[PDB]
């Protein structure tokens, strides 16, 4: 309570500074959006969503009966960039591992025409998926701002997106990444590799009392960084604000 806003802002900036990155973290409490970090002007800039799009890919695929939550997506036997992708998995496992080939298969099942209609219907980011159904979230043309990502997280956390309640609950169950005291953190990461590289961690804290506090971390990744810096800055920021 007694910590100054000047102190909170300095502390959260220092987490991005110490990571040798440029970034923001947007926190929403009710309808109020607060922008913190060491590069505040990133808040209304467009970036590819990268693997954060898996949240909406999963919602679209489940709602349109392109998969079930127990369905096992078989590994095709081909070598992957990541050896942990060389296995058969559900959408939920794919969400935790960020197994791009599973979300590419799901996107192909949905198909371009339905995917473009659904992305337009949800009003996600710039809403433009272009002509390639299996990589539009990774290389463009789809883009989104950190403000738009925190607002998407707020919509999903409160079941406000235009999908069935059951569809939204199914995808939320796939996004639990941490429990701290009685808090649960739901989030999806992204890393647009191949300069400048974008890193994301977008989600919400569900506090003990039931309050949901959405957030979106957006930062420049560089060759040599650990992906876990996204988690570390996010957790330090939320702890600094007493959200966790
Ligand atoms: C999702 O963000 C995804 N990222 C990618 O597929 C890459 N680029 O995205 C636009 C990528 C990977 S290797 C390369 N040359 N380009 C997954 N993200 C992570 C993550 O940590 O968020 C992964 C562990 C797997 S790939």
């Amino acid at each position: 309570m007694h910590i100054s806003s000047q102190q909170h802002e300095k502390a959260i900036k220092s987490y991005f500074d110490e990571a040798q990155t440029q970034g923001v973290i947007i926190i929403k409490e009710g309808k109020n959006l607060s922008t913190y970090g060491n590069a505040l002007a990133r808040a209304n800039k467009e970036y590819v969503p990268a693997s954060t799009f898996d949240m909406l890919n999963a919602l679209i695929g489940l709602e349109n009966h392109k998969a079930t939550t127990n369905e096992i997506f078989k590994w095709d036997g081909k070598k992957r960039t990541y050896p942990m992708w060389e296995k058969d998995m559900t959408l939920g496992e794919a969400m935790a591992l960020s197994a791009v080939p599973v979300y590419q298969e799901l996107a192909r099942r949905t198909g371009l025409e339905l995917m473009q209609k659904e992305v337009k219907r949800v009003n996600f980011g710039n809403t433009n998926i272009g002509t390639q159904v299996d990589n539009f979230w990774l290389v463009g043309p789809l883009k989104i701002t950190p403000v738009q990502e925190v607002n998407f997280a707020d919509d999903l956390a409160h079941n406000r997106l235009p999908f069935k309640l059951e569809t939204q609950e199914e995808v939320k169950k796939m996004l639990l990444i941490k429990e701290v005291n009685g808090s649960k953190i739901y989030a999806k990461s992204g890393w647009g590799m191949g300069t400048p590289q974008v890193g994301w961690l977008t989600g919400w804290v569900e506090q003990a009392n039931g309050k949901k506090i959405p957030f979106s971390l957006n930062l420049e990744m560089k060759e040599g960084m650990s992906g876990s810096i996204r988690n570390e800055i996010t957790y330090k920021s939320l702890e600094n604000l007493g959200i966790i």
